C-alpha cells in the first residue's frame, strides 16, 4: 500500500506487453500434454495470470509464488475467477516458500532488459534444483543473446537537430553538433530504447545461448556470458553502435511447434525493447564493412544484480576499440 | 564533459518547445523601443540563444550569465554567429557574477514545473536588485498561476484496463480496480502530465499573481502563494483532482501588445504541461456542482527548492478535505 503505485504500473505493463502474454500463454497451452493432471511452480506469479494460464491447459495444482504484496491481487484474481481450488497463492521469497512437494514443471516471466539486467534467473534456477522433479518442464527452456550493427535514427535525428535551429529562429547552432554528437555518444551507459528494423546494419549474430535445465549454469553465469560476433553491413550509413537482444524458447509439445518470444525490433515491440551500446562518435560504413568482435555480460562490481557489458570490437579499417558500458541503475 | 547529455537534453527540450521559444522572441521584440541602444543582462542563458534575440531587437550590449558548464556552447553560438561585440558570455553564477555596469532589462527563463519547482525565481530577483536599473524592464514582468477541477482521461484509461483482461484473456481481473484506483491517486506526489482541453470541468480560476518589479516578492514567496478559489463544474463526469498552471506575461512595448506564454491545456503544448493534483478516489461531479477551497504553494521541509503544495477543497455536498502532496525531486 505504501507507494503501490509502482506494483500496479509493472504489472499493467506486464500485461499490456500483449506479445510477451500470449507467448507464455500459447508456450504454456502448447505443452497441455506434459501439464495435464500435472502440477506446476509459477516463480513470481504477481497478478496470478500465467498460473491461470496453466490450470486453463489441464494442471491440476499451480502453486503461485510471490514476494512482493501483489500476493493478496494474485490471490483475490485466483478466487474471482473460481481458481481456488487449483491455484494456490504462497507469498514470499521463491528461495524461502515451503511447498507440500515437487512440481513437474516450472513457469516463469523472470526476463530483465539485455536480458539479465535485474532478472529473476538465480530464483528461477534455484527454484529448479530444490523443487522441479527430475526431467521436469521449463517454460520458457531456454534463452538466447543477440548482438547487431545499427544506425540509430532517433539519434540521428536528436543530433541534426542544432543545424536547423537558424531554419525558424535565425540563429545558427550547427557548430553545437560535435558537442552534442561527443556527449550523447561518449557516455558509458546501456540505452534501452526501441529500434526500428532499418536501424538494423547487418544479419544479427548470436553469441550467448542458456540451457536453463543444465546444472551450474549458475556458476558459468557469474564468470559472465558472451563470445565472439563476426558480420558484414548491407550498405552505407553511418553507424552509432550496437544493438543487442534476446529471445526465450518454450518447448514444442505434442504438436513439437516451439514457440519463441523474440525481443527484436524485426519482431512485434515489447517492453523489453533493446540494450543499445552506443560508440563514442559514429563510424561510416560500406556495403561489405566487416564487423566484429567479442561483448561479455558481467555482473557489476558495485552492485552485481546491475548489468555491465564488455565490448571489443572492429569496424573495416578501423583499429580494434573496447568500451565498458553499465546500466544506469 | 563528465555526463554532458543532460546538459544537452535540457537544451534540446528547451529549444524546441517552439510556443516557448517564440514567446520569449516575440515578447523581446515587441519591446524594441526599450531595449535599442540599451543593455541587457541575459540570467541563466544557456546556448545563448534569448541573449541573441535581444541583439536581433537592437540591444548595445547583452550579459548571458551562465553558471553550468553549456556557458562555452554559448560562447561559441555568440561568435559563430558574429555577435561577440554586442553578446558577452559571461561564466558562473548570476549572484556572484561581475558586470562592468547596470543594465537597461532582464531577460530570463526561470519557469520550473508548477512554476516554482526548482526555479530560478530567487536567481532573477536577486539579479533585478543588484544589477537592474530603477524602473528598467523585465522579461517576463509577471506570472499567474491557476486552478482547476479535472477529469484525467489516460487515468481513466488506466484504471479501466483492468476490467477488458479478460476479452483476450479468458482471466477476469475487474476486481483489480479498486486496488489500481486507489493505489494511483492515494499517493502524495504532484504528477507532470500534459492533459486534453476536455479533461477540464470548470472555468479555471487564478488564484496567485506574482508582480516581479515588487521589492520584498522574495519575502512574500517564502510564506506561500496561493488563494482561494471557486467555481462550477459544466456537466456530469468523474473528477479524478485539480490541474495546476502558469503563465507569464511580457510588457507591451509601443504596439501595446502584451504577449502571454500559457502553459494551459488550452493553449499549444509545452514541456511544462501542467502539474496534476489527485484526489485518493473519484468524485462524481454534475452540471453546476460548486467546487470550491484554497491552494498553497511552498518550500519543502527538506530542500526547499523542491514543492509542496497544501490543497484544502471541497465538492458540491461532500465534507471539506485537504491533502498535502509534493513534487518527486
Ligand atoms: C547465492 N547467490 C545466488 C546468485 C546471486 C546472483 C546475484 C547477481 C547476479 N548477477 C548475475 C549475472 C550474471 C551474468 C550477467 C549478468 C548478471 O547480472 C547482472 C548473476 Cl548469475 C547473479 C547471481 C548471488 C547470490
Ligand atoms: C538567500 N536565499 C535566497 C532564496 C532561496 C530560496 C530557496 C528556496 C525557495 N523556495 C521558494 C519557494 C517559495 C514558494 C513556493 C515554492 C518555492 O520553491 C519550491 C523560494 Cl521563494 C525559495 C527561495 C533561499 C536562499
Ligand atoms: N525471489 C522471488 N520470489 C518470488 N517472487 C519474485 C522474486 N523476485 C521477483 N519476484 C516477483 O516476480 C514478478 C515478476 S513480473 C511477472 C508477473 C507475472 N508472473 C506475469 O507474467 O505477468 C514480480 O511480481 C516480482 O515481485
Ligand atoms: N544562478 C544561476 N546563474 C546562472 N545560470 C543559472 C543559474 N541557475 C540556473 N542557471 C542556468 O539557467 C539555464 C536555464 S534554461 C534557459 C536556457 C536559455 N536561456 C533558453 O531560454 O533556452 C540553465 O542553463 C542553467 O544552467
Amino acid at each position: 500500500y505504501y507507494e503501490c503505485y509502482s506494483d500496479v504500473s509493472v504489472h499493467e505493463e506486464m500485461i499490456a506487453d500483449r506479445v510477451r502474454t500470449d507467448a507464455y500463454r500459447l508456450g504454456i497451452l502448447r505443452n497441455w500434454a506434459a501439464l495435464r493432471g500435472k502440477t506446476v511452480l509459477d516463480v513470481g506469479a504477481g497478478t496470478g495470470i500465467l498460473s491461470i494460464f496453466c490450470a486453463q491447459a489441464g494442471a491440476r495444482r499451480v502453486y503461485a509464488v510471490e514476494a512482493s504484496a501483489i500476493w493478496q491481487q494474485a490471490r483475490e484474481v485466483v478466487r474471482f475467477n473460481g481458481l481456488e481450488d487449483r491455484v494456490h497463492v504462497l507469498p514470499g521469497p521463491v528461495e524461502t516458500v515451503e511447498l507440500p512437494e515437487q512440481v513437474d514443471a516450472i513457469v516463469s516471466e523472470w526476463m530483465g532488459y539485455g536480458l539479465l539486467h535485474e532478472s529473476m534467473l538465480s530464483s528461477v534456477l534455484h527454484a529448479r534444483t530444490k523443487w522441479l522433479k527430475e526431467g521436469g518442464l521449463l517454460l520458457p527452456a531456454s534463452a538466447e543473446l543477440f548482438i547487431v550493427p545499427i544506425s540509430d535514427q532517433m539519434l540521428e535525428w536528436r543530433l541534426g537537430f542544432w543545424s536547423q535551429v537558424k531554419q525558424h529562429y535565425g540563429v545558427d547552432m550547427s557548430c553545437l553538433e560535435g558537442f552534442a554528437t561527443r556527449c550523447l555518444m561518449g557516455h558509458s551507459e546501456i540505452v534501452v530504447q526501441g529500434l526500428s528494423g532499418e536501424d538494423v546494419l547487418a544479419r544479427p549474430q548470436r553469441f550467448a545461448q542458456l540451457e536453463l535445465s543444465r546444472a551450474g549454469l549458475e556458476q558459468e553465469l557469474e564468470a559472465g556470458v558472451g563470445g565472439r560476433f563476426r558480420c558484414s553491413c548491407y550498405g552505407s550509413a553511418p553507424m552509432h553502435g550496437f544493438a543487442i537482444w534476446f529471445q526465450v524458447t518454450f518447448p514444442g509439445g505434442e504438436s513439437e511447434k516451439p514457440l519463441v518470444l523474440s525481443t527484436s525490433p524485426f519482431h512485434p515491440a515489447t517492453h523489453w525493447k533493446q540494450a543499445l551500446l552506443y560508440l563514442n562518435e559514429p563510424v561510416q560504413v560500406e556495403q561489405d564493412t566487416d564487423v566484429s568482435g567479442e561483448i561479455t555480460l558481467l555482473p557489476s562490481r558495485d552492485n552485481p544484480r546491475r548489468l555491465r557489458v564488455l565490448l571489443r570490437y572492429k569496424v573495416g579499417d578501423q583499429e580494434e576499440k573496447t568500451k565498458d558500458f553499465a546500466m544506469e541503475d
